[PDB]
């Protein structure tokens, strides 16, 4: 037994958040959007939200339509018999005194006031079409379930609108939430001297173009009372928006996730920060989620094959974003319930027999929602600074070369250090966006609407921070390919050096007849030091390759007893024939080992092609055309930047992000 | 010509800021403040609102007698005539219709109402009796300009609060600016039966004992017509505060500033961040203050005469300050016009024998000065958690101990790193406090105030963020002074390593008859290594002193050319008998020497001695008794944070940071 409704509304939250993200993700690529009133999900609204030609169209549920005509005759049956009702023959919220008997001419004014926004030039002033396109989805949902007293006609009217992607120019202020922008919808149906609409490819309409180009017949609505109540009382706007906000936000959660795993792969980082204990033992859903999606990528790594603690950006990743994916997760919800509300007032019951009056246009679940997750945006984001700072930091990523530099002369290839300032000017943004809207509501409209819930305010501000996280994306994901391709060239490079002092050391050392123990301690030299640390310049008297190399020789020598004293089986009188073979044979072999690698034969394969994560990697690299950064050529990192963003924005990283944990079963590794 | 005063107020703004300090000083240890309604300054309210038995004394002048007598006869005789006046005769506020003969009635009904504000039990409700009493003078200072109508003898009875602190108690919040919390200064004047006052030692006072204490004689008062509207009309509340704040403000900009050159000092930074070039370029008057001060101390250091870039905390420090400078001395002056103003409601002009209404109590300077001053504190706090940062990190300062640890084992001493993690924290908290107060006015009092300034909520919040600042300070301050020790250590103990390795090196490579290229070379390496990355062992095998020397010798050997092939004259065969030689003498005197400088009789004298920033260290480690810090022993850093915590507090440390610039001319040092 569930009065209240917690108990559906706790069932919504069951099941893993990357579940609820693969079912968003089937649900945005389906090719029609059913609406009844009442099954609306955030995927379909940022579906139909897209102008992007992939052919989702809508089709309005004629199961509604009994209801919607039942409301609609209510309403012009109740004029008939000549009674007072509000927004029908009474005036409008501080002035609802004001009385009138023209009920169509009220209507007829209503949309005329309420067209108070400015556009100016341009379209800086504009709300962005795609959000139109959301608004307007929203609207004919909450008007389908038969409680606003609105023609069918009218709903079948913004549908062809919606089909054809012909879209009303609606004003990107003058709203505290959304009658100022929906009456700009209203507007077009009606044909308003000033109402304009754009085309698929730009062009700006009149009304009279815009009824034609959509499949309109039948000339402009005239409006019967109420229906222009109908039209603009709702939340609409603000609802659409944070629809197309969630969809992204929930995606990049999981790659923020999946990110982290990358970060520690190649990091070399401990992988039992994943451990299940640590996180059932804090028995936050997301912190443990977080965990084993990272556990899981971890698990597959031929990186962690190859292996005192992490810093907190790695090691505390799945506590920090653990809370995160709650509040995204718990603000979906919200959304959803409000994109299937009954968002208008008065509400026409035609079981009773009477209007109800109330306040479901208060949009206060949005601003709530979007003022929260703004914060969880901003949280993500610096998360992910701090993990590019730890990147391409060589103080703290385990020996790859300072700012990720990939050519070989570090003194002309600063790699990424441009990238990470700008990563700071986006994590600054970030946390100034993070401020919330929803406390600076003004008592408005002479002082009747004194609380405003300001909700479409707050989705267009967290709607630029989900823009600016995925700019950190962009450039995170691909410092960590360039990372990825740095262990490849520092294993091989590792192989080459070693191979050469082998060789070198058997040549010149095989007398005092084999020094095999030296040999075998130079080879641990080798070993040990940061490939990073000498290769561009080898055999450097002041680089740690070759002072290690002789301060082993030194120390057999020390050891050798009686043997040192014997020019003949000196060890210390190696060292200047030792260094010298060296020196003449090393620079070239790395010189050729790289040539081969850059040719695609390395004597080591890329172990990237091993790993779970090697599906992001690989659309990166192969798919999208981004190329290993290297200050030996023209190309910059924003040139490389700008293929993944622009992907990213197309929502073509959903599927590689996907594949990447594609056999998790969903839980954890056991720990018993 | 000057008719809008721009000129006046612009000349407030030449000269130094820092010989506006040294005037502030001046004048707030002066034993008399002299009221005449138009002299006050930020330093005279700060003097008056000190409860720490310093003897100042309040008198009001004589010479403001008559006029304060003309506008009170001028309400009296109206009266008498019988007109109709705002807040005389007449409602207040949004209800100013209602009329009334009784005029004392009135004015008991207003103090009555406005006692609105809510205490509780305990303090933590309760505005600070110091803010209290700055209230007090500064309402004095307006209504003896005459324009009140309120008799001469009420501001006589608060004067003698004043003057025997006994204090009326005020709720602390309650005020948009500040008819709530003055009422309850009139309440205590007239008796009201819920008036309470505290003593000198904190007894809670009935309004009669009050009296008592403090000489007030005649009984309550009984307000005449406007008197207590003319109590309660103003800004006195939030401007009281908002200069007790800059007072302490403007200190910790200077303290910021010769912390700076300090920090500069023991990092070993390159001096010619300060270079008057640089900042002549700029034009900004801070910065080039800044620079100068800091140049000042840096040109009389004892560290600077012993020496790619600086970080930007060190390097940048001057035009990091200088706006924050900039801002606090501006808001400076807006705040002392506040506190001289007329800030009441209506005016009595008996020049022209009328009342005149206007806005006098809307108190936006006092907002605005408090909100752009806490911005500016919490950026002076960021440059100084960044500077402490660059101090404890062993990456970044130039050869301290991590840490800036001072026992002799660093497994067993962390140093300041509870410390570190503290200054992050009240970094953060004083990020978060730098919002703005202003931004979320209300339309109030039955919508009559549509906008007030919220003064005194802003004052508060500057006023926490001034404590936070004082914490950081305090704890930078002492980490300065350890830093200062750690280098006095580091080149005692660099000069025993060297005269043991020259001893040594004579004594076994006095061979092969002296080696001479040798012993320079390895007192070379003792030149060039850091001596905390090798002292608490010096001679491990693994630190780099032992290796470095070893080095060393097999340079030297390999160079040796044919007479490294004879025994008696090769210099690898010595190796091993320096180091066996070195082993058994290095480590006791070096302790020795660290003992010598333990008991004051170190070989090398503290530098700091001959430093123009010796007064800072010298009271905070001789005066005050702050320790060097070390894990050998039991006292831990906040107890040494206390010390100078509290002399902060007290004002103890304004007579040592005047005096590290006190031959100072005032200028930068040439560039021409
Ligand atoms: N939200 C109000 C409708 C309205 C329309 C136009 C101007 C002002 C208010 P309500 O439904 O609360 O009357
Ligand atoms: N600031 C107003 C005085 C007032 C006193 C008590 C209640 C409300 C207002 P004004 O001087 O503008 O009338």
């Amino acid at each position: 037994e569930d009065p209240l409704y917690w108990g559906i509304a706790a069932e919504a939250m069951t099941g893993s958040h990357l579940d609820e993200v693969k079912k968003m993700v089937a649900e945005y690529r389906k090719p029609v959007v059913k609406l009844g009133g009442e099954t609306l999900t955030i995927s379909q609204v940022a579906a139909i939200s897209a102008r992007d030609g992939s052919g989702v169209t809508v089709e309005l549920s004629e199961a509604a339509r009994a209801g919607v005509k039942a409301s609609s005759d209510w309403v012009m049956d109740s004029m008939n018999k000549g009674t007072d009702s509000y927004g029908v023959t009474t005036g409008f919220g501080a002035t609802s005194h004001r009385r009138t008997k023209q009920g169509g001419a009220l209507q007829k004014e209503l949309i005329r006031f309420l067209n108070a926004g400015i556009f100016g030039n341009g379209s800086d002033n504009t709300l962005p079409h795609s959000a139109t396109r959301a608004a307007m989805l929203v609207r004919i949902n909450t008007l389908l379930q038969g409680y606003s007293g609105i023609r069918f006609e009218i709903l079948e009217a913004i549908t062809k609108f919606l089909n054809q992607n012909i879209t009303p120019c609606l004003p990107l202020r003058g709203t505290i939430t959304d009658l100022v922008p929906l009456s700009y919808i209203a507007g077009l149906l009606t044909g308003r001297p000033n109402s304009k609409a754009v085309g698929p490819t730009g062009v700006i309409l009149s009304p009279e173009e815009a009824f034609k180009l959509a499949g309109v017949e039948g000339g402009f609505f005239e409006l019967q009372p109420k229906e222009g109540l109908a039209l603009v009382n709702g939340t609409a706007v603000g609802s659409g928006m944070a629809s197309m906000v969630l969809f992204e936000a929930n995606i990049l959660a999981v790659l923020a996730e999946v990110m982290s795993a990358i970060f520690a792969e190649v990091m070399q980082g401990k992988p039992e920060f994943t451990d299940h204990l640590t996180h059932k033992l804090k028995h936050h859903p997301g912190q443990i989620e977080a965990a084993a999606i990272m556990e899981h990528i971890l698990d597959g790594s031929a990186y962690v094959k190859a292996a005192k603690q992490d810093r907190y950006a790695l090691r505390t990743s799945p506590q920090w974003l653990g809370p995160q994916i709650e509040v995204i997760r718990s603000s979906t919800k919200m959304i959803e319930r409000e994109i299937n509300s009954v968002n208008d007032n008065p509400l026409i019951d035609v079981s009773r027999n009477k209007a109800i009056h109330g306040g479901n246009f208060q949009g206060t679940p949005i601003g709530v929602s979007m003022d929260n997750t703004r914060l969880a945006i901003a949280a993500i984001g610096k998360l992910m600074f701090a993990q590019f700072s730890e990147l391409v930091n060589d103080f703290y990523n385990n020996g790859l070369p300072s700012n990720l530099s990939g050519g070989r002369n570090p003194s002309l290839d600063y790699g990424f250090k441009g990238a990470e300032i700008a990563m700071a000017s986006y994590c600054s943004e970030l946390q100034f966006l993070a401020n919330p809207v929803t406390n600076h509501v003004q008592s408005a409209e002479q002082h009747n609407q004194d609380v405003n819930s300001l909700g479409l305010i707050s989705s267009r501000k967290t709607s630029e921070a989900v823009e600016i996280l995925k700019l950190m994306s962009t450039t995170f994901l691909v410092g960590l390919c360039q990372a990825i391709d740095l262990r490849h060239l520092e294993e091989n490079l590792k192989s080459t050096v070693k191979n050469t002092v082998s060789s070198v050391a058997k040549r010149v050392l095989t007398m005092g007849h084999p020094s095999r123990f030296c040999e075998k301690d130079l080879l641990r030299v080798v070993d040990r030091e940061y490939i990073f640390a000498y290769i561009d310049d080898p055999c450097s008297a002041t680089y740690p390759l070759m002072q290690k190399l002789r301060q082993t020789l030194v120390e057999h020598a020390l050891k050798n007893g009686d043997n040192e004293r014997n020019l003949s089986t000196s060890i210390f009188q190696k060292i200047a024939t030792f260094e010298d073979e060296l020196k003449a044979l090393l620079p070239k072999e790395v010189e050729s080992a790289r040539a081969a690698l850059e040719s695609g034969n390395p004597a080591i394969p890329n172990r990237i092609e091993e790993c779970r994560s090697y599906p992001l990697y690989k659309f990166v690299r192969k798919e999208l055309g981004t190329e290993y950064l290297t200050g030996e050529k023209v190309t910059s990192p924003g040139e490389e930047f700008e293929k993944v963003f622009i992907a990213m924005s197309k929502g073509e990283i959903i599927d590689p992000l996907l594949e990447s944990l594609e056999s998790w079963n969903g839980a954890p590794l056991p720990i018993s």
